[PDB]
């Protein structure tokens, strides 16, 4: 099976591109397998696959560290998020992203049901589960228990049975068969509680599958639309099904090709202590736990030499930037093209720690409007920021298509010089606010409303007249001839390539 | 001479340390010059040491391109400013700001007076110069002429006869005799200016003199304040004196070992279009000239094998953001001291386009002064916007003692999560705005006025009980038994030193 139909093959094509080392020393997973991660995700340097994981018992398990972090290589700096989804090595961010929209406007590719896979080579049942005894790693020093989930696909289903929801949220182990979890809206996994909590069911059932089809694991981290089941997104990405294997103790399905699966329940009413966590915004708070709910673990299933994968989130660059904040500009692109706005492209910066994203305006189209920024900026923030899309974005940054919205400098040169501060912005008081960003929970204002913004980083004459300006750089203020006979002459003179 | 009192051993220093280009080969000063330096600013290589230029006659000139651009090597960065400096090429960019504000503790050292110097070695007097036939560059294609004038030093000297200014700012030959440059408020040569109109003078005795001592032009760069000579502030830098000649055709003094000097008139009521320039922010309106007033040229003297110095200004990174900014920035840090306020450091980050300061706060000290980021933010904005070392900033963002305000990322990083946009910042519409920034001239509002914010990037916990979070970093979320283990095992397991 291809690399992004199986997470097997995926660590072996990081392995075939010298993008993983095989760590066969004995390591920590009290908090030395993530250092490690740590360290290779502030260094882009190579994924760490732990072959020999302190405490590992019974086949459970090795650990893969920065499953979907950057490579240091400029021409293949986005290759390990390519390999999840069948692109090259030197795939751009754009290309991963309309790759990941492409299944918006084409039919689902339903899942095939397989009677057997990989996933089910072992099992441990019931009295047998004893989560506390699993080499689950200590992520960050100060967080409040062990994250066995930082990159598996939660699997639940609605009450109706129509809508099987894939995503991902955090997890740490609670007890001897629990984990405490965010369930928090306006997630699925939360929309989804709810409606079970109202028609009265104590104990959902729910999986968590971990080392899922690498195209699986980009839809669960995917805001794409409620009530749309990511199974047919993915086969649609993939262009063909995922092959899916009933649950052995609830009637979920999970990837036949999964490294590990935990079977149980989600809980309605149970409450447990759940975090801190070092977060996608790069903080913990120690010591500050709050009551998340509780999955119970009735079966663990898994293949032989089963693989965890491991998010060492925080401060850049791990999956949080290159997944949350780069899929929810996708979605926001998709929700601006629908309400009709002149949005071709959108990108997270990785500056703005995913609570940025920069957004590419068709200034033909503009100019058609006869607008003015006062007045989009309101438009474009009453359209993303009352939607699930925009709930984790709290600045828009608007910019004219002269602006690779791909590239972190352009972006941050037309916001310094082409938003006046306060007169270009619009203010957004009455939004949800994602509390998780410190100057939100741990600010001066309400926690879980407002505090976003849209920056209109157009100049008043892109909206009128047109670009009247030309970059003060070597591509826009020397003319052709001139660029070609310094670059052809450039090494010989003296300077480097 | 040493290098920082000398530009001729400033270049072969450069040439000594391997960051240097002699291109001996024919170069046009017509845009090839430029688009060569450029290249280097934008890619950060060597300085190229034009040695002939198409057009030089009689010894004038060569051309020296991105004299104080930064180099590639990150341990050598700041390594060209340093060396303006008599500092070592591993400075920080702390150590270059902390030795330019040394000489404000410290009494002037006066210059001294010499009967010639390298300089006098050539001439050229009154009706035998013709500018429009010397190799001036053409540094933007859509510039309004050649702009001669990018890193040589105004002098003017006041009515009284007391103070002497030395500062950069603009020109370009305008005709056979004149040039026409920037004399804007409220920069120091404005100022004189004006002394001089009052008092109904209508050709000020001005030189200009090109390739000074270089603690000299970066003295020239900065707002020491009003009414203090450079020279003598230059003196207390060096720990020595600036030794000066007299002009042959007026009673002002200049650098004897200058490569170029103009001698003549600054007008009081004469202006001539001047621009457009490919400024500090990146930009140039073709075809959008404003009246500036007029250099009139009566004498040029030099040095055998005169070398022009040149700043081909725009996007990233030359000397308009490594000394305008981060010159602003240390004045701004003394007057925020001097104010009573809790300022460690200060930086104007790259990504600011020369807008942005940073300001790093001693918590300890803020927590005595009981407080609140509302508060305090609007006191630092009323102490630094209503002074001239704040005119060119629009953002200052307030940062704790963790940051450092040195590098982009960690300012990017506590702006993005520690200032909650509107409720964190106080905006300032009444204070004098920069017009030469594209969203003020070209902007919404008035090109002169306002424009301003300070951001509040402390965590509200940092003015009460301190800090309470942990960085989800390598540095801080691991016990240094464990960073110990990872380091010293980093190699052998196959990472990247
Ligand atoms: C906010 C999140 C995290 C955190 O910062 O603690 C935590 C960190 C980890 C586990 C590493 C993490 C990784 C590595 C990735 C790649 C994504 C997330 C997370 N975690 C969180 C979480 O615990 N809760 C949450 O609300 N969303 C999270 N997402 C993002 C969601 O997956 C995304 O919003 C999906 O679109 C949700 O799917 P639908 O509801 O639309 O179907
Ligand atoms: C704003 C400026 C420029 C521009 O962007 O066009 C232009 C570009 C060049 C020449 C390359 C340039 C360089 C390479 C450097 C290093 C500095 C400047 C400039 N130019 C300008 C200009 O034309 N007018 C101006 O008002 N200030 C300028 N400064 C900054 C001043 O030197 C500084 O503000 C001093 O502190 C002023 O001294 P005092 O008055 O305090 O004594
Ligand atoms: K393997
Ligand atoms: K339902
Ligand atoms: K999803
Ligand atoms: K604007
Ligand atoms: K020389
Ligand atoms: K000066
Ligand atoms: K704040
Ligand atoms: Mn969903
Ligand atoms: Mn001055």
């Amino acid at each position: 099976e291809p690399p992004h139909l199986s997470f097997r093959s995926f660590v072996n094509a990081l392995r075939q591109d010298g993008d993983l080392v095989d760590i066969n020393e004995p390591v920590d997973p009290d908090l030395e397998a993530a250092a490690i991660t740590r360290l290779v995700c502030e260094t882009d340097d190579k994924a760490p696959l732990f072959n020999n994981v302190i405490g590992a018992k019974d086949g459970l398990w090795r650990i893969l560290g920065a499953p979907a972090s950057l490579r240091s290589s400029p021409k293949e700096r986005f290759g390990r998020l390519a390999r999840h989804l069948a692109l090259p090595p030197t795939a751009s961010a754009k290309d991963i992203l309309d790759k990941m929209l492409s299944a918006n406007s084409i039919p689902p590719i339903e899942p095939v049901i397989v009677p057997t896979g990989p996933v089910k080579e072992n099992s441990i049942e019931g009295e047998n589960i004893d989560l506390e005894a699993l080499p689950a790693p200590m992520v960050h020093q100060s967080d409040g228990g062990k994250y066995i989930q930082t990159y598996g696909m939660h699997v639940i289903q609605s009450p109706d049975g129509c809508w099987t929801n894939w995503s991902i949220a955090r997890a740490m182990v609670s007890g001897k068969r629990t984990l405490a979890g965010l369930v928090i809206s306006p997630q699925h996994i939360r929309k989804i509680q709810d409606q079970w909590r109202a028609i009265g069911q104590e104990e959902i059932p729910w999986a968590l599958a971990f080392g899922v089809p690498p195209t699986a694991i980009m839809a669960s981290s995917m805001p794409i639309p409620d009530g749309v089941s990511e199974a047919g997104y993915v086969g649609a990405i993939a262009g063909e099904p995922i092959k899916l294997v009933k649950c052995d103790t609830n009637n979920l399905y999970v990837p036949a090709n999964s490294e590990i699966v935990l079977e149980g329940t989600l809980s309605t009413t149970k409450m447990a202590p759940e975090g801190p966590f070092g977060e996608m915004h790069g903080y913990v708070y120690p010591g500050e736990s709050h009551p998340a709910p509780v999955y119970t673990v009735n079966k663990i299933t898994y293949r032989n030499n089963a693989i965890l994968p491991m998010s060492a989130c925080g401060r850049l660059t791990d999956e949080t930037q290159t997944m949350i904040g780069t899929l929810a500009a996708a979605e926001i692109r998709q929700l601006c093209q629908r309400a009709g706005l002149p949005i071709t492209d959108a990108f997270a910066p990785f500056v703005g720690q995913a609570t940025w994203v920069a957004l590419k305006v068709d200034t033909h189209r503009l100019r058609a409007m006869k607008t003015n920024g006062k007045a989009f900026a309101k438009r474009v923030g009453d359209v993303v920021f009352t939607q699930k899309v925009g709930y984790m974005i709290h600045r828009l940054i608007l910019v004219g298509d002269d602006i690779d919205v791909y590239d972190d400098k352009d972006v941050m040169w037309a916001f310094a010089t082409r938003c006046r501060p306060g007169t270009d912005e619009v203010f957004f008081d009455d939004v949800p606010g994602f509390w998780l960003i410190p100057y939100m929970s741990h600010g001066n204002a309400e926690a879980i409303k407002g505090g976003k913004v849209v920056s209109d980083a157009l100049l008043t004459a892109e909206y009128t007249t047109g670009k009247d300006w030309e970059s003060a750089d070597f591509k826009n203020s020397y003319p052709k001839s001139i660029q070609d006979k310094v670059l052809n002459s450039w090494e010989r003179l003296g300077f480097k390539k």
